[PDB]
């Protein structure tokens, strides 16, 4: 019975029963985050943890709690002061308050009277309000307010966004603390109704179907739930209402041999932050995982056009506001798919004529973040590679736009503006190359002179410098060198007596564009470089800390590569910051076209050969 | 009708027939290279095909232009081949370099230095490239490197034979010279990938996977190579150089045909060697422009190489004589599922909507030597043209030194892998909503803190037009996240913005070879990302029309000094892009494909999204 399985409905109603019979969950309290801790390591009979963030409805302080499932037990509980370590996440509960409260605020009403909008028809988003100028929000539980206007029921608001107006609200005492309006804007008045046979026209009948299908099943087979083993692959697919999907224990059979890979794989932080300068926008940072939590909204996935094939669910199960189990029925999508040619070569001299077909695993899921909507893929491949892609769709967040232009906001619609903006995505990759004892190298392409060795100047090279300490491990992309990241085992080596390694191979796209000396910057610190190494340690999970929402800055990466800690031959962590910097178009709107950004790592000498010989014909 | 069809058997007979007619093609000629040209600019048809003649006897080369409707040669000159370079590789002059050395004493002897039979001896015909070696000019050259094969269907490149390299003239059949700077072990291990020994038992795990349309593909193909699906419309070319070349991609946005790209090729493709010993500094092969990659397209198997529903075209190329020779099966069409277009779940309307994607390939596969190159086009649902090159078969070999190298990776014991690229040209000839066209970079700005941006938050972009060749040669920035877009200043979307294409290239390293280098020289067009020119029908490759053992002079660098208006123009758009190969063991003893590409995708060419009309699944 392995200790990386998935939460039962059973362990998240004993944990309510455990902070009920103990004395933490009484009405008036209510869970921001539950999930099951990691075990430890060399522990692997088991105790299964889990960890609790608890609000008070009540304004009491908030508390973090650590109980023992298998026990029965309440291991620890602390009060936490929120103006010094950060607020808690986003309750869903609270997606209605903003809206809710500044219905009937008078500073509120006249800003909609003065644009001659009906109240019952203004819905007003959620949004995660960060750390300002503002001294009173220090220890408050603020959400900021964004209005747009919806004209029917199932009419898209995002088309009709109400520019010059913001509003802040204090979700605990029910209180409206500030609104700002900064003047009218017309407010856009097309509709951005996809369904609508208008905008659409007639729908296209020359789609012919295509037909994924498995007659024997799946080459992969899922034991203990969670448990997956293909074509020499072995993992086990966890999740979490912060992070999503986890991947564990990501290992590879070589033989007789399992070696690991992969400890564990995550996205641990996702930031989205707006770069237009008005006062009505400029605060906009979305932590879609730290404040929102990622994993709660994960979408229950259809078969035949979410997850197209011979598809395997996985049905997570999370904790609702009170502890009482919610599961997320075909939250998760296992599936094998083709992928094309892996190996080809006809030969003359031999008269031999190869070629193989190449297919990978896919583990995914779908979320929801308001207007946003992002699939997460891992993907495993025969030959050994892994790899990570972002899709990004949804409906972009709009406002108006100007007269006479913007230098930070596109138009979309007749009056529609949609701000620039970033979606950046920080990777944590617990590594194991062959086991624990690992380092990473910084492998530049070196350009060689034309002279004495090299007459022809015809030669190139590569050199590869040890990250020693933590202090040297935070490094940047160079494109143009080719520069990639290798984790190696200095411990363990290949056929060949060279040490076994894996190759982080990233996009390179741009990081964080805010000034350095901005609250985004501090905040979301970690995506302002591409790569961070860590030595390992079981409290560092996400690059932003602990308690992301209202949170000053420097928490998480920067704070945790201070120690400077000895990463050259030990058990570290690799986080890899990649992202989507858009510019919205026109063709985004009224509906987002799929673009996607990610990274893969391939075996580097890992191997001692191809791993892919054994793959028969077709 | 379609003046864009591809060459049948009967119009290659028909130059051969016209060629024979003029006293062109005697006994002592053989076509070196034969392809269809392409309309003029506002073109009833004229279809002509232009030719390298290569003469055995020693005389001359010729490129013929001839005219197979009317029955006419319409050029014929007389080239210096010293001067303009010459003809490309012809397939009959493989052998030739293992055939001449096998009798030659120096041969010989240092193949019994080494205690290697002859009659096992592989010998790779290579493009010899220009360096030192004053002879050679005028003189079509192949240089030879060893490689042992222990029985008929032994893999060879487990056993080169280092320290030693022979030079060939392939016409006078001479060997010129023979180089032995030292023996070097012949690596033992067999490379053979078929051989149960080394795959171990194959794997009884992998169940099926079926991918079939029962109503038929969502694709028509009209005139033998006009395709149309999904609002897509373009021609299906096929040139020996080239390959595959797309023409007249187009989309019909409602009831507007608009065109987007007029030709797209991958014009040239140069594989240079990093590692500066004297048997191996002055490799370099042009798979493209010396080799012509089209030749070598394979004949791809149903369910193998093209697994679904496939369209096969079969491409007709002629032989060293002017006979047509059929490509039975060399392209592949199909349609595949490309998992979610758009998505969104709304909490305040409530409606949950979910699409598909789908992408058009349009792909051949060839082979030169010990590469194999996959050569993939992709028609996206919302707009968006990508290409992808697939690189995969046997490395190249080479002794691994004692004690190392800055240059080689080892692969098995005593076994190397010299370092080197693999570098493209994508030549698009744009026609965004028609010819006239220009180009900005676009690179990310970076805002300071300050007065209109209190919170230091603010990030825009700037665009500069590329108004003149002179001006027009643009290196990568991936960190400010570079880009170059290309639109039509006379055709405003709904928004009065021009519309436009933008390019996404992968930012990898270009050529990386000293500046002071032949490779250099001869291959310009890669030391950079991004070039743009004014349309000009003589103006092909980036290389020139004639690049075997052609020194710099011609191409790209010639035809942007002519610093002609690219602002509203007709213009051409050539992207270097390519993969920097360090071997690992993993591609040993065949390769596992890697991948390098580019794509476009449109940047307010459509008035809104253009898959609005894409039915639920
Ligand atoms: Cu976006
Ligand atoms: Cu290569
Ligand atoms: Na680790
Ligand atoms: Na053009």
């Amino acid at each position: 019975a392995s200790p990386f399985r998935l939460a039962s409905a059973g362990e998240i109603s004993e944990v309510q029963g455990i902070l009920r019979t103990a004395g933490l969950l009484g009405p008036e309290k209510r869970i921001a985050y539950l999930g099951v801790l990691d075990p430890a390591r060399g522990a692997g009979a088991e105790d299964r943890r889990f960890r609790v963030f608890i609000h008070d409805v009540s304004g009491a302080r908030p508390q973090e709690v650590t109980v023992s499932v298998t026990n029965g037990t309440v291991i620890s509980a602390v009060e936490l002061d929120t103006a010094a370590t950060g607020e808690l996440p986003v309750l869903e509960e609270e997606f209605e308050v903003v809206e809710q409260l500044l219905a009937t605020d008078e500073r509120w009403l006249k800003a909609l009277a003065a644009r001659n909008l009906d109240v019952s028809k203004v819905r007003v988003a959620p949004l995660s309000a960060g750390v300002f100028e503002y001294a009173e929000e220090r220890g408050r539980r603020i959400l900021r307010g964004l209005a747009f206007v919806q004209d029917f029921p199932e009419d898209s608001a995002w088309a009709h966004p109400v520019d010059g107006l913001v509003a802040y609200v204090d979700v605990v005492s029910k209180e409206v603390t500030r609104v700002i309006d900064t003047g009218v804007f017309p407010v856009p008045a097309e509709h951005g109704n996809y369904t609508d046979p208008e905008l659409t026209g007639p729908l296209r009948t020359t789609q012919k179907p295509i037909s994924i299908t498995q007659p024997e099943g799946p080459s992969f087979t899922v034991t203990g739930g969670n448990h997956i083993e293909w074509e020499k692959w072995s993992l086990d697919v966890g999740f979490d209402v912060r992070e999503g999907v986890v991947l564990h224990n990501i290992a590879f059979r070589d033989g007789d041999r399992l070696r690991p890979i992969i400890n564990r794989a995550s996205i641990a932080e996702m930031v989205v932050p707006y770069g237009d300068p008005s006062p009505i926008r400029s605060w906009q940072n979305y932590f879609d995982t730290g404040e929102y939590l990622v994993g709660q909204y994960a979408n229950s996935l259809e078969l035949g056009c979410d997850c197209l094939g011979d598809i395997t669910y996985l049905s997570p199960v999370i904790s609702d506001a009170f502890g009482n189990p919610r599961e997320i029925r075909n939250g998760i999508c296992m599936h094998e798919e083709d992928w094309g040619i892996l190996a080809k070569h006809s030969d003359l001299w031999s008269g031999i004529n190869y070629t193989r077909r190449n297919r990978r695993m896919v583990i995914s899921f779908f979320t929801t973040i308001g207007n946003y909507d992002y699939g997460f893929y891992w993907y495993l491949y025969l030959d050994g590679t892994i790899e990570f892609e972002a899709k990004a769709t949804g409906v972009v967040f709009t406002s108006a736009f100007p007269e006479g232009g913007s230098d930070n906001i596109s138009q979309l619609a007749p009056g529609l503006g949609a701000p620039f903006h970033q979606h950046i995505f920080s990777a944590r990759l617990d590594m194991a190359i062959d086991g624990f004892t690992n380092r990473v190298e910084e492998e530049d392409v070196v350009r060689q002179t034309m002279g004495p060795g090299n007459e022809r100047g015809n030669a190139f090279s590569r050199k590869r410098t040890v990250l020693t300490r933590e202090s040297e491990a935070v490094r940047e992309a160079d494109a143009r060198t080719g520069r990639t990241w290798i984790i190696s085992n200095p411990e363990s080596k290949n056929r060949l007596n060279e040490p076994v390694g894996y190759k982080l191979h990233a996009h390179n796209q741009p990081t964080l564009l805010a000034d350095p000396g901005s609250s985004i910057a501090r905040r979301a610190a970690f995506a302002t470089k591409d790569l961070w190494v860590t030595r390992y340690a079981d409290d560092e999970r996400y690059p932003t800390g602990d308690f992301v929402n209202q949170h000053s800055g420097g928490a998480g990466l920067p704070s945790y590569i201070a120690q400077d800690r000895d990463i050259d031959g030990q058990d570290i962590v690799v986080w890899h910051t990649f992202g989507l910097t858009h510019f919205p178009r026109v063709e985004d709107w009224p509906i987002m076209p799929v673009d996607t950004v990610g990274f893969k790592l391939r075996p580097e000498g890992f191997f001692d050969r191809s791993p892919v010989l054994d793959v028969p014909a077709n």
